[PDB]
């Protein structure tokens, strides 16, 4: 039996399209979890629906591997631009992810306050094991190969442009402008809760993953939530993952 | 014959309860060690998470998978939130919660940056039961095993045992006037992993406990005492075997 692909994302508009296009379904669900097995031209591949934020993100990648044992990991949805050059509709391949939300501050007395420009990236919760020894990530490089060939697909979609950035992923949703262009000026972020709990569970299984994220709002450009950014993600992902398989 | 799961992140967390263990079998799996011995003759599988939520939920989401836990003792060390409370003082989680998670009302860039404006986001602790969405802006600790910890509280030698809210997030805070907000904002007791652990639990349906010894205050100027954390798996080893007696 063929290993299958594994594609994720969180919300029911954020997979609705990929379950669509399966044959010869089955959906399962384990603990808060659901799982749709099907193929895609005829090859393996589970749609994961992983619920919203960096604990269900981990929680639905690992029970996918146990289950499954999946031999890449896409994970798509929706993001908030971070980098003013880009608009509602493009598309962020992660040439890294990381935990954004991962703060640490050195002392300071009641009487300074609360500065959050001090919040520094606090690169423990990345910390991995390999055989039980420990390795640092400051990041989770999309695999390189997974990410160029989404490069290299930019002109089939047809709904704006693809770019490689990356993917800033925390358990926040920043309204705040001062704040949005201060995380884009310190880590470089294209948009903004899953990709790298997902790429850390990717990476402890070995596992090779990419992160593939249209943008449906930016508020630096005044773009409210556009839901058929969604369908259209799910759309460009489907033209990915068969090409993948027309490979195998 | 289930075992009863218990967890720390830190090999200082762990190596006193793996030491605790009779006939040990060790696994690893991915990122994550596994102990799998018995306690007083009963199952008992010990986990070291790693550090963080993403890490926790995987760490436990794989122990649910592997081992079919009874129930779930998360452990370890926290930095103190309530200025009554000191370093090696333990705090039981009546309730534990993501408070790391943020949603922000829009404002223009020349407001600059207002983190007291933020919310609570609530969704990220958000489940599906049977398919069906299901709101959490908390998870309770389970109130026996609540009970069971505070009526235990004079076997643990090394300071209070006191029941109290336990704040989860990917930080460590070490600007006081940020603990203090956080701390009269959410009553919290201390705040890497309890919440995304019991994320987990809630999601399988296993009875769930978070025990935390303060190994650091900065309301009282008193820096990381690695023996803490020590003190805490004591009292836990203690705890676990009272279950076992019971079963
Ligand atoms: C309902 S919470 C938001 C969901 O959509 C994603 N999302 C879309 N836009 C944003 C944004 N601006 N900030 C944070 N998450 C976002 C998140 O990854 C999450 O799954
Ligand atoms: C090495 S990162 C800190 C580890 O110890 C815990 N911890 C101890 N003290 C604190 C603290 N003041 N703030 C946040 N996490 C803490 C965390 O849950 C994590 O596993």
């Amino acid at each position: 039996a063929s290993a299958p692909i594994l594609i994720q994302g969180a919300m029911d508009v954020e997979v609705e399209t990929l379950v669509a296009a399966l044959k010869d379904k089955q959906e399962l669900t384990v603990g808060s979890w659901t799982y749709w097995q099907g193929t895609l031209s005829g090859y393996p591949v589970v749609v994961s629906r992983t619920e919203v934020g960096l604990a269900n993100a981990a929680a639905a990648t690992t029970l996918a591997m146990e289950r499954f044992q999946p031999r890449l990991v896409i994970n798509q949805g929706t993001a908030g631009g971070h980098d003013p050059a880009l608009h509602r509709g493009d598309i962020v391949i992660g040439t890294k992810s990381f935990n954004m939300g991962a703060y640490r501050s050195d002392l300071t007395p009641a009487e300074q306050g609360v500065d959050p420009s001090k919040w520094h990236n606090f690169e423990v919760t990345m910390r991995l094991r390999d055989n039980g020894k420990l390795v640092e990530h400051s990041s989770f490089a999309g695999d390189p190969e997974l990410v160029g060939r989404a490069l290299g697909m930019a002109d089939r979609y047809r709904h704006g442009r693809v770019v490689p950035g990356i993917i800033g992923t925390a358990d926040e949703w920043n309204r705040q402008v001062a704040r949005i262009n201060w995380l884009h000026q310190t880590y470089q972020t294209a948009a903004e809760m899953e990709t790298s709990s997902a790429a850390l569970v990717a990476e402890a299984y070995k596992v090779p993953f990419v992160g593939i994220r249209v943008l449906s709002n930016t508020d630096l450009h005044g773009e409210e939530f556009d839901p058929q950014t969604a369908i259209h993600c799910q759309q460009f992902v489907i033209d990915y993952a068969k090409a993948l398989i027309n490979g195998f």
